[PDB]
This record gives structure tokens, sequence and C-alpha cells, in this order.
């Protein structure tokens, strides 16, 4: 139920493809159909959830350089995945950038993605 | 500077190969010798950083599943490679346990780890 399209709340998607034994590849776009926005996504997930209602646990990173833009940082994702009617993707990220040392304890953002197989 | 291994300061170890356009692949073990204990990683780094003397951007992910164990839950390192003598990187990371849509309040764990190119004491 994971590979496939989904969207966060403000303007991004992914396109991933979950492999039988636990790799997510494919696609980040920070802003829907601008392809200069789009970079590599690599991660993981487990490949044998539980089966009582729990969500299928998932993490992934995107290092955000690509052949039009080098911001020296990169995010993971961490959440689960809820199948169903209204499926989610539920997220808490980090966004660390490169700093120099005295700049060291700036360097890493919070935050959080719901993502859904619709655009909101 | 980042192909290698690298171990935090409590015990896990991990080695990992960083692919010229910015891939990391490689292996997490929890515990030091304990070969059951590994599992597959996979992360992405800022293969042109700056060279302004600021660290290296990366993050990886590990699954907390292998042929011996199954946590269903999964690890995010968020952090920089900081390179010279005392090389490191420093994270952040984000524990994210599979949970019924009640607990999921109680679904994710954050700390953070700081890894060496040699053991801790
Ligand atoms: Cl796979
Ligand atoms: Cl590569």
């Amino acid at each position: 139920g994971i590979t496939g399209t989904w969207y966060n709340q403000l303007g991004s998607t992914f396109i991933v493809t979950a492999g039988a034994d636990g790799a997510l590849t494919g696609t980040y776009e920070s802003a829907v159909g601008n392809a200069e926005s789009r970079y590599v996504l690599t991660g993981r997930y487990d490949s044998a959830p539980a089966t009582d209602g729990s969500g299928t646990a998932l993490g992934w990173t995107v290092a955000w350089k690509n052949n039009y833009r080098n911001a020296h940082s990169a995010t993971t994702w961490s959440g689960q995945y809820v199948g169903g009617a209204e499926a989610r993707i539920n997220t808490q990220w980090l966004l660390t950038s490169g700093t120099t040392e005295a700049n060291a304890x700036k360097s890493t953002l919070v935050g959080h993605d719901t993502f859904t197989k619709v655009k909101p």
C-alpha cells in the first residue's frame, strides 16, 4: 500500500516504490509540478508489519542537492503508514544543514508532515 | 571521508559506503560483534558540500527487521559529517514504532548520537 504517489498538506509530493524486502526508493518534489524541485529519496520500511491494525514503520532521507540546487542540507522523515480508505503516512522530520562548528547548535530544524493519496 | 566504520558512544557501530552522487548504503549493528543485531542502512548525503569548513549534511534510515528480529519500528538519523583529526558524525534521531491509532501519540522517540572513527572507552 506504500508504493505510489503521496502529497503533504503544503504542496509537496513524492513518488516511492516499496521493495519486497524493505527498500524505499523514489523522488521527492518540494513543489508539485516543478521538475527543478525533484530530489532522490531513499529509505526503509518494515516489510512484515503487525496484523493487529498497527501502522507500518518507515523512514526516508532526501539530500537537497540536484542539478538545479544545493541547499547543503538533508531531511529525514520518520513515521508510519496507515492503510485503508483515508490512507496516510504520518511523519516527523529533521532537517540538518551543514554548518560551521560555531553554528552547530543551529543546525537541525524539526517538524511534521502528514501525507495522503489525494491533494490538500 | 564518510565511507567506513563509525561507532556511537554506547556500543553500536555502522559501516557505510558513500556513493559518488549522494547514496549511503551499509549495515548498522546495534551491538558491536553481535551479527544478529545487523540491519540494512540506506540514506543520502550532500556529495558537494561547502568548502568553508562547514559539515556535510546527511541522513539515513534503519528499519529494525532482519532475520532474527522485527521490532516493527524504524529509526532515522539526521546530521552532519565533520572531517579532520577527530572526525565525527553528529546526529539527532527519530525512532517510530508502528502503533494503533489510539497509541499514535506514543509512536516516536527522539534522541541523539555522536559517531566517531574509534570506539568509546
Ligand atoms: Cl527490497
Ligand atoms: Cl551514488
